[PDB]
């Protein structure tokens, strides 16, 4: 599924993610943007072997199991598959764990590098 901007906004307000561990919702919407342009079937394959998922791009490495990322693990309790669902539950449950790490939203390079002190508000622009 490609989300809208502001569906998708609501979607992750409703699993909370506004000012989750301090981080607004634009930000969410912002790392969505340049992971996956919005696109909850989004994969990409890096040079390690692992290969990221979903709408926010999630590693195999650490956070979801899909069968052929050796010595890896499975934080997240969860198929990689399961990122790749309309239902965003499961890539913003996994993310929660993600973020709590200790370097916060940096876990996204893309939020490090095309978010991060941007006015991130901009991408919730006109929602309910
Ligand atoms: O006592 C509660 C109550 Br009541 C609700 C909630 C949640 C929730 C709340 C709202 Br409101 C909502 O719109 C959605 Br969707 C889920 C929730 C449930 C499962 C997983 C994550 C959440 S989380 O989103 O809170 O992380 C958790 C506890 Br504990
Ligand atoms: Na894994």
């Amino acid at each position: 599924k490609v989300f809208g901007r502001c569906e998708l906004a609501a979607a992750m307000k409703r699993h909370g993610l506004d000012n989750y561990r301090g981080y607004s919702l634009g930000n969410w919407v912002c790392a969505a943007k340049f992971e996956s342009n919005f696109n909850t079937q989004a994969t990409n394959r890096n040079t390690d072997g692992s290969t990221d998922y979903g709408i926010l791009q999630i590693n195999s490495r650490w956070w979801c199991n899909d069968g052929r990322t050796p010595g890896s693990r499975n934080l997240c309790n969860i198929p990689c598959s399961a990122l790749l669902s309309s239902d965003i539950t499961a890539s913003v449950n996994c993310a929660k764990k993600i973020v709590s790490d200790g370097n916060g939203m940096n876990a996204w390079v893309a939020w490090r590098n095309r978010c991060k002190g941007t006015d991130v508000q901009a991408w919730i622009r006109g929602c309910r």
